[PDB]
RNA sequence: GUUAGCAGCCGCAUAGGCUG
């Protein structure tokens, strides 16, 4: 049994459902939040994410500090009352990594050269993740990334974004 | 199906993981 309380993206037609979602998720993230007792889940995932999410925890969820939390968006969602929930669908978050990503790093760990790093990696194209997605602008590495969500076993331990890591 | 699919760290790794 685990306490849940839902977050339904509403009246959003100017910025779009995703938008809303990423601002959400984003501001639960720098807030503190998801502290490694908080999960999030997506009820209505299909392709994307859906209109809804969903923060589930053992300990109590407060809506009054849901609410303040988000004080700035309250105009485009509708924050649910309490429930309680059996079992519950878990996700992670799946990275991608780029050619000249792991080529640089490559260079940094081998010493080898840029020229040596190419052929070494000359048939490696990237990963093409399909899975749903929230966009993240990051400002401590100052990058906007897709947050690609993929289902995963509970492991009962979160990040701060709310994702299941290992244990 | 979001105009996005990134930057890093750990690792022998173009296995896997983690940070944001």
């Amino acid at each position: 049994m685990y306490n849940t309380i839902s977050i339904t993206v509403v009246d959003a037609d100017d910025v779009g459902v995703n938008f809303v979602v990423s601002k959400v998720l984003s501001t639960l993230h720098n807030k503190g939040i998801f502290n490694g007792e908080v999960g999030v889940t997506f009820p209505r995932m299909d392709k994307n994410v859906g209109d809804i999410i969903t923060l589930f925890s053992k300990t109590g969820v407060d809506r009054k500090v849901l609410t303040s939390t988000l004080n700035t968006l309250t105009d485009f969602i509708h924050i649910g009352k309490p429930k309680e929930a059996d079992k519950v669908k878990t996700y992670r978050k799946v990275d991608t990594k780029s050619k000249g990503k792991l080529i640089r790093r490559c260079i940094k760990r081998k010493g080898v050269s840029a020229e040596t790093a190419e052929s070494l990696y000359g048939n490696y194209k990237g990963e093409k993740c399909k899975l749903p997605y929230i966009v993240v602008n990051s400002k401590s590495t100052g990058q906007r990334f897709s947050m690609f969500l993929e289902e995963c076993e509970n492991s009962e331990k979160f990040n701060s974004y709310g994702l299941c890591i290992v244990s």
